[PDB]
């Protein structure tokens, strides 16, 4: 197969001289490649899970050889339960090779062709080319690994054993299974996307030009309720969204949300769209919608975290500093585990409520003075492709990206508190970064005139180039905020999918109705003023629960960090 020419990453080449960062990078490369060829572990929740598994293996492999002081390994060597028992180094003392072994074994197990039975049903959809393309990435990473790879070393072999334990423990082969699920139409109810109601997929993936068959995808409807959690110590729930169950009476919030959805997330040339050019940029910047050569949101969050890590590293030598290695190893384990669990819980709630997307809500509203039967959103950008392909659909509430961001950035905050500065766990931090470029707006990627050619580099393919925008952020609190609201600008999520409207919008004298500027564009509170404290009720449970994905993510990250990254007790696993 012809190797896919991957575009250059906007990041200092010095980063990959550190082996921890190098392996994180390989995981990121596999993420973007798998979404380009349609391989395994695609979609938001599962792509996050792969990174969580990769980093847990690296974490325990490294720390087994170089024991930490203020914490321990995820699994222990003395665990009576064999499934949770970590292997012994027994002489192995080369952390570099141990990490290499863990990373390579995990990634290979995750992306290899499931010949061992799983080929049927599960893998029966992924082409052999998809597997070959992924194999290529793994093959060249071995050649690029700083310090080389020695598969004959006891240390490498030890890393491999660590990976085997984690893979056997946390891999969910049936992850995105939709077998048996069917939408339950009605008001507020999720259903097939009116702009992409069906997909024509080949009967034989290895014969893409042969007969096709209509298919209706539903992205992982059972994953959230049945999959094994990583480090969360309890179940997390959200308040009922406006219009459903206990909050069925919040019609003022719902109606105003529809109003805002139309003005802020409609297609650019619609007379009803009030979103500014700058807000459109903010919307695209955080997208990462499983596009060709781009991948999913977890990949971008990792790109951002890489810069933060290097920017605030304790020692200057990226290559030979054990302090830096331990630092990066611990940080990424925490960040990616939180990302994995955020994906589990956002998906659980998504499919629990089955709340419809703004597109369907506005079109099927039914009230002449509220809806727009012909409304169109700016939508999630279909980057490096000539059309808007069918992307696996899933409910709106809560926003997956909002949740991912909440967990990832709150984790970064908890981890760097006292070091970069000092702040309350629920107040803005000072973790600033600059020269942060999104692959959605990097002056290289584009919207093609013809179908993507996997044999040619992106710059040689005709299309409209995405403007290059270099950003600077004042804090992780800001990153978290913008990442969440960008979804409103895209028109893919309701305001409450991100967080409680009262916590992010400017209120008026009318309850549940928020302010807009001269142009009719919604006004947001200053990032420094934002506090996610507004809560709501649940019909099935007593108490007050958070509203939206950001609060959920923060809640998840705080719990994992407070417990010091400990395995979810098996007694509470599904
Ligand atoms: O990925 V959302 O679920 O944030 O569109």
């Amino acid at each position: 197969v012809t190797p896919i020419p991957l575009p250059k990453i906007d990041e200092p080449e010095e980063y990959n001289t550190n082996y921890i960062l190098f392996w994180n990078h390989v995981g990121l490369e596999l993420n973007r490649v798998t979404h380009t060829v349609g391989g395994p572990l695609t979609g938001p929740p599962l792509s996050a899970r792969a990174l969580g598994m990769l980093h847990l293996a690296i974490h325990d492999a490294y720390f087994s050889i170089c024991p930490p002081t203020d914490f321990t390994t995820f699994l222990s060597p003395d665990t009576e339960n064999a499934a949770y028992r970590l292997p012994s180094p027994n002489g192995a003392n080369d952390a570099r090779q141990a990490v290499a072994g863990a990373a390579l074994k995990m990634l290979s197990s995750l992306y290899m062709k499931p010949v061992e039975q799983p080929n049927p049903n599960p893998g029966a959809n992924i082409s052999d080319n998809a597997y070959a393309q992924l194999g290529l990435v793994l093959d060249r990473s071995v050649l690029e690994a700083p310090g080389g790879v020695d598969r004959e070393s006891a240390s490498f072999m030890f890393g491999e054993d660590v990976a085997d334990v984690f893979f056997a423990l946390l891999n969910d082969p049936r992850g995105a299974s939709q077998e048996g699920y069917h939408p339950t139409p009605g008001r507020y109810k999720f259903d097939d996307e009116p702009t992409h109601p069906v997909v024509l997929i080949p009967v034989d993936p290895n014969n893409p030009n042969g007969p096709k068959m209509p298919f209706r995808q539903y992205h992982a409807p059972f994953y959230g309720k049945t999959t094994k959690r990583f480090a969360t110590q309890s179940e997390h729930f959200l308040a009922d969204p406006p219009g459903l169950r206990s909050n069925a009476d919040e019609t003022a919030e719902y109606d105003d949300a529809v109003r805002v959805a139309i003005a802020m997330g409609g297609a650019q040339a619609l007379n009803s769209t009030k979103r500014s050019p700058w807000q459109t940029a903010q919307g695209l910047y955080w997208a990462y919608d499983g596009s060709n050569l781009i991948g999913t949101p977890p990949r971008f969050y990792n790109q951002i975290v890489r810069r933060i890590a290097v920017t605030y590293k304790k020692e200057e030598d990226l290559a030979n500093s054990e302090v830096n290695n331990a630092d990066f190893a611990r940080l990424f384990a925490l960040v990616d585990v939180a990302c994995t669990d955020a994906g589990i819980f956002s998906w659980k709630e998504k499919w629990e409520f089955e709340f419809w997307r703004p597109l369907s809500g506005v079109r099927d509203d039914g009230r002449p003075d509220h809806g727009d039967p012909f409304w169109l959103t700016l939508g999630a950008p279909a980057t490096n492709t000539n059309d808007i392909p069918f992307k696996p659909p899933f409910p709106a509430y809560p926003s997956g990206a909002a949740t991912f961001g909440g967990a990832v950035f709150q984790m970064v905050r908890r981890y760097y508190n006292g070091r970069v500065g000092t702040w309350k766990d629920d107040e803005p931090d000072n973790i600033a970064i600059d020269m942060m470029i999104s692959e959605e707006l990097n002056g290289v990627n584009r919207d093609l005139r013809q179908p993507y050619d996997p044999t040619a580099p992106i710059e040689d393919q005709p299309g409209i180039v995405r403007t290059r925008i270099v950003r600077h952020f004042d804090s992780a609190w800001e990153l978290m905020f913008e990442n969440a609201i960008s979804r409103i600008f895209l028109g893919v999520h309701w305001r409450f999918d991100a967080a409680a409207a009262r916590d992010i919008l400017i209120p008026t004298t009318t309850k549940d109705v928020y302010a807009v500027d001269n142009n009719g564009a919604t006004v947001f509170q200053n990032v420094e003023d934002i506090r996610y404290t507004t809560r709501g009720t649940r019909e099935d449970e007593e108490g007050l629960f958070p509203i939206g994905g950001v609060p959920l993510g923060i809640e998840i990250a705080d719990e994992i960090f407070n417990n010091g990254l400990k395995p979810t007790p098996p007694e509470i696993q599904p």
